[PDB]
């Protein structure tokens, strides 16, 4: 029995309750109805909705960790968005501003004075106070030898706060009467008082809302500037770039379930209806006005200006940013037992065969390199992005993705030899991806349709996603299966069009169209053999041909054969001969690479750079193992590789590609794109 239910919204008070209802008769007269409640608290209306007691309801970022967390583990279902100018606004950046000519960064400040707006309170407290603690600054483990009130003390000798509880060594430079002082309401804060620390130089660390700093006074500049957690500190506007976190804005969350859309139904439609624009007796995101505070950003957020959709597969400890996450992660949430403080690097294994390979090292690294295996080699970027996991040597296309999560390049592999690493005089290496067409053919790229086509596998860069990339921008839409008469691309469908040209197994199971061992057609040689027996045109490597080609594969097929039988095709429809790899390539495709995140960097490639050489190819302990080899094929890290360098430092994944090569790898998966590249992609438009 198709769609068609009710939404039961969850409530915190009367005066929001009320005007709850005030939304049946709609909810009524329309297809998805409603249904009500109010809970004392929002800990109940979560632990209410959680227990299938309730559909949904809309909460803040500080909750919506909270939310997020288990046995709840809700989902945020949609954002609140609002009107600035940046774009359109689903967040509110939390920075750090001081005075102009500081002889400090961030790495020595366990002495300096400081000053908040308040405790517990986001920018003030919770953030630069839990990204301090996650990043060592101040020695803490648990309350029991530095209380978030103790540990201030022992970090601290000075700072601005309305919490006083228990600690005094974070009440000092606040402003005003010797009995007025370290009280929440004393305008020594907010988000100007504590402003005017830095102002009034009562306090030296200060860190508020971001462009407080204009709200206020829009002249007199660097008097005062931004400082960055990576060393950097840059002027007023440099905030986009120099903020400690990336705080949300208002989400809706809900279980994890099949009652799911229907909450997004039923109130996009409660918005093109009766939303802003609404000509009727309700304005659903607040008209922004003054109230009492006891009706304040009810049932919805008041300062808002509608709601963006948000994924699928988007949690809390990515939806609210890494930063924030960290941030409070650093919190009561658990000291450290199921979030440790190592330190030292581990990496994102991609199979039994990887986590063991991962696990090979793990002893004869003593911790100097950790491991956790996954299944999808997809998880790897989830879960460095996530903390959870640090590194990741993946391919091409792989790294697009990445790179619009927020995750890059920073030590990438050498498929020459390592007489060729250590230096700056010729970076990228050379190799190509071509239209290996025949002699006597007819093919070419303007009558390339309809013709049996060879592919290596159904993935690979050159034998496959460029191919198709190239293809997409003249293919309607990603019916990739519905271009060549047929052909072979052992990985596709099983009794597909695309397995056609695959002369499977060599003799016992029938494996047709497998991207394994089992198969004949598989590899470049493979696809090559392909076109010399079946295929009107293979895609392989610029060099594909001369492995095999001079007597050199020394095969029942190959045994004779010349490249003088072979020629390139060009995108153009010029068949290039051969030797032309560079006037006549599909696409310059990159090597491998260690993508990572924004903050573990340049002591990342450290890491590498340690076991580089200790466990590396021209290594000392080859007597004991290696890196790149793992029982004879590509373990994470392919087997062809010899140097592994640090790259340039300062450059991005689109950099790293090339735009022939962006270009079109972002215009493929565009035809078709999916939960982590559209999670990423939506948040790159806060
Ligand atoms: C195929 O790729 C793109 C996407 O279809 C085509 O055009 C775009 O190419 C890049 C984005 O992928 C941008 O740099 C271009 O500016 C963009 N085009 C426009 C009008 O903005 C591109 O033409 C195709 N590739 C080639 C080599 O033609």
């Amino acid at each position: 029995a198709p769609p068609k239910s009710v939404i039961r919204w969850c409530t915190i008070s009367s005066p929001e309750e009320k005007k709850c209802n005030n939304l049946r008769d709609l909810t009524q007269q329309e297809r998805i109805s409603l249904t009500c409640v109010q809970k004392a608290t929002y800990l109940d209306c979560i632990k209410a909705i959680a227990n299938n007691e309730a559909d949904a309801i809309s909460l803040d970022g500080g909750q919506a960790f909270e939310a997020g967390l288990a046995p709840y583990k809700l989902k945020p279902i949609a954002a609140e968005v609002y009107e600035h100018t940046e774009g359109s606004t689903t967040s509110y950046y939390a920075v750090a501003v001081v005075k102009k000519g500081t002889e400090f960064t961030v790495n020595d400040l366990q002495g300096k004075t400081s000053c908040h707006t308040g405790l517990g309170r986001s920018a003030g407290w919770n953030i630069p106070i839990g990204t301090l603690l996650h990043r060592g600054a101040i020695e803490w483990e648990g309350i029991e030898s530095g209380s978030v009130e103790q540990a201030v003390a022992k970090f601290f000798s000075a700072s601005c706060v309305p919490g006083a509880t228990i600690e005094q060594k974070l009440c000092r430079q606040c402003k005003g009467d010797p009995k007025t002082k370290c009280a929440r309401n004393a305008p020594y804060s907010g988000y100007s008082g504590a402003f005017h620390c830095l102002k009034d130089g009562k306090g030296d660390v200060a860190f508020v809302k971001h462009t407080t700093v204009n709200e206020n006074a829009p002249d007199q500049k660097d008097e005062y500037e931004l400082l960055c957690l990576d060393g950097s500190r840059q002027p007023v506007d440099n905030y986009k770039t120099c903020n400690w976190a990336r705080v949300a804005a208002h989400a809706v969350v809900a279980r994890d379930d099949n009652k799911v859309e229907d909450i997004w139904s039923f109130l996009s439609k409660a918005q093109s209806d009766f939303g802003v624009d609404t000509k009727s007796d309700f304005h659903l995101f607040g008209p922004p006005g003054k109230k009492d505070p006891v009706l304040k950003d009810l049932l919805f957020k008041d300062s808002a200006i509608m709601l963006k959709r948000v994924p699928s597969l988007m949690d809390s400890q990515l939806y609210l940013g890494f930063e924030y996450y960290s941030a409070i992660q650093s919190m009561r949430k658990d000291q450290l037992t199921p979030s440790p403080r190592e330190n030292r690097i581990q990496w994102c294994a991609v199979g039994k065969d990887e986590k063991s390979k991962c696990d090979r090292w793990s002893v004869v690294s003593n911790g100097d390199v950790e491991c956790t295996v996954v299944d999808e080699t997809k998880d790897c970027i989830i879960k460095i992005m996530k903390g959870e996991a640090d590194a990741v040597a993946l391919d091409g296309g792989l790294v697009y993705t990445a790179g619009v999560c927020g995750l890059v390049p920073v030590m990438a592999e050498r498929y020459d030899d390592e007489s060729q690493c250590s230096k700056t005089d010729e970076r990228p290496a050379s190799y190509f991806a071509v239209a290996v067409a025949r002699k006597d053919s007819n093919v070419n790229w303007n009558n390339l349709k309809g013709k049996k086509s060879c592919h290596t596998a159904v993935g690979r860069t050159a034998g496959w996603v460029i191919p198709m990339g190239l293809i997409h921008n003249r293919t309607g839409t990603c019916n990739f299966d519905e271009y060549f008469s047929e052909g072979c691309a052992p990985g596709s469908p099983p009794n597909s069009r695309l397995c056609q040209l695959c002369q499977g197994s060599g003799g016992i199971p029938p494996e047709k169209c497998v991207a394994s061992s089992h198969e004949k057609y598989f590899g470049y040689t493979g696809a090559l053999r392909c076109l010399v027996e079946k295929g009107d045109v293979a895609f392989i490597q610029h060099s594909t041909v001369e492995e095999n080609t001079g007597g050199k594969n020394k095969a029942d097929w190959a045994k004779n054969l010349q490249m003088d039988d072979f020629e390139l095709l060009c995108t153009d429809g010029r068949r290039a001969n051969v030797m032309d790899y560079r006037e006549c390539n599909l696409a310059e495709v990159p090597t491998h690479a260690v993508v990572v995140r924004p903050e573990k960097a340049n002591k990342i490639r450290d890491l590498l750079e340690r076991q580089e050489k200790r466990f590396g190819v021209n290594g000392s302990e080859k007597s004991k193992f290696m890196m790149f080899e793992s029982q004879n094929k590509d373990l994470l890290f392919k087997d062809l590789t010899k140097c592994l360098f640090k790259v340039r430092e300062g450059t991005t994944y689109k950099e790293f590609l090339g735009d022939k090569f962006y270009t079109v790898i972002s215009s493929l998966k565009t035809c078709n794109p999916s939960d982590i590249l559209q999670m990423c992609s939506f948040l790159e438009g806060k």
